[PDB]
């Protein structure tokens, strides 16, 4: 676990999503989605599960307050991962509506997702190339502060 | 994933609970649950995401009728397996709804859900031993094809199938 947690990435699903996530510690992520249905929307301070299977491969797994359910495995060593997103489908119907930094609106997705249609859920199983991969230390509040924009992935790579 | 599709499998969990799967083919699995909160729960043809992460390790993912969510692991070599189950917070309160032969009962699912309370949800995430390994074969309907009883994981095991 303390070759995973600490870890910071940006990948690409094979629908072509790219997203960025950060272990900030052995219970919370940051994350940053910079293309894809909801690129724009941006999170801190995510409460989750993190286990390790087996040498090598992680698994990463909450539920957030739009009441999307989420479990990814990282394979590192091979710049490999899958996840399986299950978005209520008004989620799927009004993206928009979650495209912020959640962090200030968590009253709007939770009354959004009372007030909304649950089913059936729109659910997406991909794998992704991980394309920058860096062990950022842990608790560092500065990785993941902004909302993304054009090009930042590519600065984020250049270095 | 020819060496995971066709896997018949009992899992056992710390508390005791077995839960047994079949990985029917290489989008379905039927499954049954023998003890525990939902024991007598069986589902037949359920729709899943199969997929390999890396050598002798396989995820199985899928939403059912009821709402609740499920991502589960399989590392068959070590005998071990890791799952996540989001539930509703309906099904934690009125799990006995969820225990029958599922598919005889899609539309009482599916109002339940409609009816009930969605959230908050009920992140589940544990391990388990795999307890029994068995490469029964692709699309055999025979494998789970009745309810649960007691001393039928026994009969599992001691009959090979």
């Amino acid at each position: 676990m303390d070759q995973f947690v600490g870890l910071h990435m940006i990948y690409t699903y094979e629908n072509g999503w790219e997203y960025e996530i950060y272990i900030k510690n052995d219970h919370t992520i940051d994350y940053r989605i910079h293309s894809g249905m909801v690129g724009g929307r941006w999170v801190r301070d995510q409460e989750v599960n993190i286990v390790k299977l087996t040498k090598g491969v992680y698994k990463v797994s909450w539920t957030e307050p739009t009441g999307t359910d989420v479990s990814l495995n990282f394979m590192p060593e091979e710049k490999r991962m899958h996840g399986v997103i299950f978005f209520p489908k008004w989620v799927h119907e009004r993206p928009d509506i979650t495209v912020c930094y959640q962090n200030d609106y968590i009253d709007l997705m939770k009354e959004s997702r009372e007030k909304y249609e649950t089913y059936p859920k729109y659910v997406v199983p991909e794998f992704a190339d991980i394309t920058y991969i860096h062990h950022a230390g842990v608790n560092d509040e500065t990785i993941i502060a902004e909302a993304p924009y054009e090009g930042m992935t590519d600065e984020i790579r250049a270095g």
